[PDB]
């Protein structure tokens, strides 16, 4: 149908119809009589994957004779989604897969719904390693992503009398096509013991033992041949009354079981320190395997890099330590060489309490020889800072990577910074205050170890999958070679002034939003407004993201409507969507507000069509790719500060939604490249919330002199929003007025006036879609090959490649 | 290599040799540089199974078209071994997978050897289950075999200082290809609750659920092209703080965890009743919903069998009953009607501490609805018995399906029998012992009941597949059509006093025995002389097996050895196989007492090679396959009214060992098919052992009057054959002495007299190989084809049909 999804050809349309039917038979053991649309799923699912084993068998096989430095991506969270439609993209499958499914009298798009996504992640940390590994095989990278295979991941969102349910996602129960069990490559992971000091070092003796097995998934590059693995550890018992000694085999294998969903909260719990210990001592047994096949460890770091996703890989620091020094023999000094040439360490948040600190005496008792090894770290640490600032002893007791107090604790970001020759945030202005907050001290005494890398998101799934109207409107006037180099969208000003051009790109955006009203009166039974401006936030719930301060504008503009009923407005469907923590308290009230302003704003005659109040259930990546097609407006409100970066921005920058939002994170570089004039900035800077923090934030000021907010505040607490149980919402207006650390009500004014500039765009249509271009056309910097390309250079030392391998 | 394994044709072997190498490529994803031999078994597996497929998928067709009267099996057990020769065997493709792998580099017997066996059973009755299987299909009946996939099957046995350990039989760890996971039909089962009465009849309610997913394997008939259905149900929790809740699914899912492996001693073990209940829940719902898809269930009996094999799958009665009445609307009779004429039940036993007794106040909890249905079954079956036999009050309690005592039992055998039309003893003598003593009372009230259905093995995987050589012989002389149809070994009696054929029939067994004697010598560095006569008894370890009377034996032979060392005696080779129970001390203590047997034995330099006693290790299947072939003689020497029938005995039969037993279990038909003069037959009949208990059994009369036996037990005791530990066995002589349920002592005499018999006529090896003879010529009616033909006509009212269905 369209040209971006390759061709169609009459001898591979006959292949595929008939390994397709050839996998129905043999496969699924099915004929066409019984055959459900789940069946036909499969049966596709596994002809596609077909084509990826021989260019997966030859890449691997590559990487031995050539022997590159390889990348290891280590994380807890891969955010992935589903795989069927972005394998296709990439192996240009798609126009030929619809062509043949479509001969055998079967809708390829109905077919994609079918499968469930691989839920592995919370939010942007898991996603960002997900785009990671699709632009590292695209740039032709010797990389492996490594982590857990969770049987359940993050938790289906169901939404009942206004409350979020969680249930169990359970992801596997009709089996994963694109994995591949590995059990012949079973390694052993060792838990509690002692240890033990002899005539030649340290043992680590009479330990509990838990097999780690992997399974492999292909992560095909972009149109280059080039397929590499993530590795997926699962939790196995060893082989060695009766009854229950078997049945407690369940207890080992937990540690694969099911994703912690607090991204808001460290908790220190023990399944969640056995988790992290499992991937790292699995990991770095591979690692060190793969490089002895190849005593001498001194070539280590020019073989090997180790990038940690957060500090929850952190246990491969004194983890390395533990092989090169007890297993392998090496002097500490050497050993320490390696390890910190090595690793390199990639922050995600300030705020202190979503910092890994875990309690002593649960390393102590778990891992007794790590613990012993961080103690060493930290004294030789402390030596240097001591040798480096005499006598400043502050210094000595904030810079330690143990903290004392009620229960001692070890600061896992301090260990990470000691252990790594980089460290990295992930926008620029993130990236500053590191340097001069909460890592000054480090920054003060290792300057060169500090830098940026701005987050990127991948255009294949992001634009090309998710987004094939607009991808090939583009590729009609630039060619396509910009799916693989995003920075030829900026040959796009060139159309800004083109009257079929600007027709075209308002035309996909249409036809977005009536996909997407369809979607949801066909998958939820409401009904919006398809000409209304779609205005969304969708991203995890968090008083720091500020979905409060959104709220509190469809309240308004409510109010104002009730005030003046026939008096002109442009008509809006509010969108928030997003999963909180289960435990997270003020989130789920937060959720509850939603659709509680909802079940009042829908339900008022006087409003009639002109403003609905949606929120999105269950959001995920597979629904993200339907939204964000379909958005006019994106919601980036965290207080400045707040969001290192966010990356469900650049996704809407790309889409053809334009953005309102704070100075923070990559919004202040998204603006840098679009231009201000074509951004809808508001609010304090991060200067303003440091003046105000000085001063003292008095929510009350505000009630005083603002009576719209007034108004807001005595309808939340009166029961207006609520009239069966009037106070319902009590928490939320008393954490507004007494203790709001996100200061919502010093943003008000400016983003409600903000919102006013939006709506008088909005009305011209031409304008509108003009800046919307003007938009696209400077997102280019936003690929995470960009990104990625910057990782390699200059912490990896590894040089980028789109040159394309043999078929 | 030889004609029995079919053609390898020029066209057949280069289409498998490419489907080899298109399942290393695309199913396991490896190239010939790193495949191991377990990667090239799997290639094979899948290629093997993909010529099942299409002949699964007709067979099954086929039913539906038709709509024959079903045939369905339940059992908790089914032993089935290994699959892979099986499945080449019953297809015709064994020559030709043969020279395919062979042509390819490879050995496919070193192959076959890697796959894991599926022992989901214990012993005989799980294994009777595996050859029913077989033969149902091979004679084209429309039949279903119904259990649980057990994670963990039974254990691997160890011997470690001579004692019994055992580990998790981890079965599924590398995966299984001939099972195919049907999530799709998935299944609802309920537990625990209460019961509601209405105005519209009772209802069952506030139950948890747990769901049954089913696993489909194949099972092929012999050269038929008729693949007929096993269906095994596993569990699984449904979808409905937070990680605890995610954690707690393995309670639901533990049903399916483990096979109960005590097949010694009835324990009213909570877990247990849930795996027998979830079985037939889930069974009954796929027997009702398949009989709909053909509301009048005056018809169900006409389209349907059950066959419950033992008391284990019992809840189906009032299982039945309750879907009948309860949720059809039946009303009781009709339904009772129904349930009757549907239901048959097999017995295994006549142990008193084998027998299922449920304990009330379980099924009270578990099943609350079930036991009012049991309740009123009683009650309406005692009104029968009190019309039947006015005034007989004692056999209303002797009768009643409720126990009562200390704690309130059911009978699950009383209920099995006023649940069906046809309850069937295993051999004659225990069908004959059953009308006799423990269901006399139901005898006399329903004596068109009672049946006889002697069991049999299936000379697929007991001669052809174990014994190729033998096989191979046989068939140049009669032709091949006894592999179906077993009396025609009759027709080898022409050839007793034929001296090529006796030259033979010596000469396989000599290839068997050196073949197991290298077996042995390189997976486990035991070193046996193959010359010796081959003394077997493999079995699980029971007191009523009598291997201890076996140990008494060997002892006896050694003592008379030391005495007069210089005399001649045909050397033996006494080999003892088996597992035992968990939680049976007596059992782990006769194992421990045959390895310090051998222990002594084996290492004294006056016995030589004339003499060697070994334990067999993990006696499953496979192992088996392996012995019996190379078995000279069979020891079947339970004490008389014990052993119900024994199956054992019938392999060794069939593949060239003579035969000393007791006239126990099927022991008695076997001697009366092969004649007398042709047994080595000894001890005590079932009427002796009546006497002996009228009088009292005294087993010091025996120490006494037999110098020989006092000798033996005096070495028992004072540590003769454990001087580390001298009150070792203990436990042993005092239960041999003072508490003998089994006679041990009683047959002494008699036993060791019968076993200088065959020593005797081992030294003349053409007579011995001419008894040999008699006996394989005359095993005709132990085929389990002949069994199943039973079954089908007079209990579950079909007729067999060796007609073949279209390629
Ligand atoms: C330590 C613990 C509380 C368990 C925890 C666990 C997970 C998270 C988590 O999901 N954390 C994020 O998603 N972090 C996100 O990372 C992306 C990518 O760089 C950024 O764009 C975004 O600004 C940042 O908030 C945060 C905290
Ligand atoms: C009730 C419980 C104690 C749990 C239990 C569980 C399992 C068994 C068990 O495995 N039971 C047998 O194998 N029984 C065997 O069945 C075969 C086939 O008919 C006969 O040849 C043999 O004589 C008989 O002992 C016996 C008892
Ligand atoms: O020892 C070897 N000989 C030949 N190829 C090898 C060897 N080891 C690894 N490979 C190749 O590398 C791949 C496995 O890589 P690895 O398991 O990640 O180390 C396989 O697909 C092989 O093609
Ligand atoms: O409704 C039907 N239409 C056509 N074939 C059916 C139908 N139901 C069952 N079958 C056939 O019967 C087989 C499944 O049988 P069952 O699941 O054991 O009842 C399938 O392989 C089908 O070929
Ligand atoms: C991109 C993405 C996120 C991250 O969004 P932010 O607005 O940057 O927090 C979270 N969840 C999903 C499913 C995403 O796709
Ligand atoms: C046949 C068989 C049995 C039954 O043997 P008996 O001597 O009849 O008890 C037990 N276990 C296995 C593995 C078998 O094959």
């Amino acid at each position: 149908q369209i040209s971006v999804r390759g061709l169609a050809g009459v001898e591979n349309v006959t292949e595929l119809k008939k390994n397709f039917n050839r996998h129905l038979h043999f496969t699924l053991v099915k004929d066409r009589n019984v055959a459900t649309p789940r069946d036909y799923y499969f049966a596709l699912a596994h002809t596609v994957r077909d084509h990826l084993v021989g260019r997966w068998i030859r890449t691997q096989q590559h990487y031995y004779e050539k022997d590159p430095k390889r990348i290891y991506y280590l994380s807890l969270e891969f955010y992935m989604g589903r795989t069927l439609q972005n394998t296709m993209v990439n192996l240009a499958l798609e126009n030929a897969c619809d062509e043949a499914t479509y001969q055998l009298g079967l809708d390829m798009e109905e077919l994609e719904e079918i499968e469930e996504d691989a839920g592995l992640g919370n939010g942007g940390l898991g996603r960002l390693a997900a785009c990671f590994l699709d632009s590292m095989a695209t740039l032709g990278l010797a990389a492996y992503g490594y982590g857990i295979r969770y049987e359940f991941g993050i938790f289906n969102q169901k939404i009942c009398g206004g409350w979020q349910m969680e249930e169990a996602d359970d992801w596997l129960r009709y089996g994963n096509p694109w994995e591949k069990a590995r059990p012949e490559f079973t390694l052993p992971v060792h838990f509690y013991g002692r240890v033990e000091h002899t005539s030649q070092g340290a043992k680590w003796v009479d330990t509990q033992v838990v097999l780690a097995m992997p399974y492999d998934t292909p992560v095909p590059g972009y149109r280059n041949n080039v397929v590499n693995t993530m590795r997926l550890w699962s939790a196995k018992a060893p082989n060695d009354g009766y009854i229950q000694a078997v049945l407690d085999r369940n207890l080992a294998e937990n540690i694969s079981r099911v994703l912690y969903p607090n991204d808001n909260f460290f908790e220190g719990k023990e399944l969640r320190l056995k988790q992290e210990y499992f991937v790292v001592a699995a990991t770095l047994q591979d690692i060190i395997r793969r490089f002895k096949s190849s005593t001498n460890f001194d070539a280590f770091p020019d073989k090997v890099a180790i990038q940690l996703n957060d500090t929850h890989p952190s246990l491969a620091i004194p983890e390395l330590m533990r092989v090169l020094v007890d297993l392998e023999r090496l002097d500490w000094d050497k050993a320490w060489e390696v390890t910190v040439k090595t690793c390199a360490y990639t922050n995600h948040t300030v705020l202190p309490e979503a910092l890994e600190r875990w309690p002593v005496h649960l390393l102590e008792t778990l891992l007794p020889r790590h613990l012993q090894i961080i103690y060493e770290i930290n004294q030789r640490f402390l030596n240097r800072v001591a040798a480096a600032f005499p006598g400043d002893v502050d210094r000595l007791r904030r810079m330690s990577l143990v903290e004392e107090g009620a229960v001692k604790r070890i600061n896992m970001a301090h260990l990470c910074i000691a252990g790594s020759h980089a460290v990295n945030g992930v926008a620029r202005i993130h990236s500053e205050i590191l340097k001069k907050t909460i890592f000054k001290d480090f920054y003060e005494l290792e300057p060169h170890k500090f830098q940026n890398k701005t987050n990127g998101i991948t255009p294949r799934r992001w634009l090309v999958l998710c987004n094939p109207g607009l991808a090939e409107i583009i590729a009609e006037r630039i060619g396509e070679e910009y799916i693989s180099d995003l920075d030829q969208l900026r040959k796009l000003l060139s159309y800004v002034d083109d009257e079929a051009f600007i027709r075209d790109v308002a035309k996909v955006k249409q036809e977005n939003k009536l996909k997407f009203a369809a979607y949801l009166e066909r998958e939820y039974k409401v009904h919006i407004n398809p000409n209304s401006l779609f205005d969304v936030q969708v991203k995890r719930i968090h008083e720091y993201k500020r979905q409060l301060l959104n709220c509190l504008h469809v309240i308004t503009l409510y109010n104002r409507i009730k005030k003046e009923p026939n008096k002109f407005v442009v008509p809006r469907t509010v969108m928030i969507g997003g999963k909180a923590a289960p435990g997270y308290h003020m989130a789920k009230m937060i959720i509850k507000l939603i659709t509680a302003i909802g079940d009042v704003v829908n339900h008022d005659p006087v409003v009639g069509d002109r403003l609905r109040v949606i929120f999105l259930e269950n959001y995920r990546v597979s629904l993200a790719e339907k939204v964000i097609p379909a958005a006019d407006l994106s919601e980036q409100i965290s207080t400045a500060g707040t969001e290192a970066s966010g990356t469900g921005n650049m996704k809407f920058m790309l889409n053809g939604a334009l953005t309102i939002g704070t100075m923070d994170g990559a919004n202040v570089e998204m603006a840098e490249e679009a231009g201000e004039e074509n951004f809808f900035i508001f609010g304090m800077r991060v200067e303003d919330v440091d003046r105000l923090d000085q001063r003292g934030y008095n929510a009350q000021e505000y009630y005083d002199r603002i009576p719209e907010l007034r108004q807001i505040i005595e309808q939340l607490s009166s029961g207006f929003f609520s009239p069966k149980q009037p106070d319902l919402f009590k928490d939320i207006v008393n954490m507004l007025m007494h203790h709001d650390r996100f200061k919502v009500f010093a943003d008000y004014e400016e983003y409600v006036k903000c919102q006013e500039r939006v709506s008088a765009l909005y009305k011209n249509p031409r304008e509108w879609t003009r800046m919307v271009i003007r938009n696209i056309a400077t997102s280019g910097k936003f690929s995470s090959d960009r990104t990625i390309a910057q990782y390699a250079r200059e912490i990896w030392g590894v040089e980028p490649s789109r040159q394309r391998l043999p078929a």
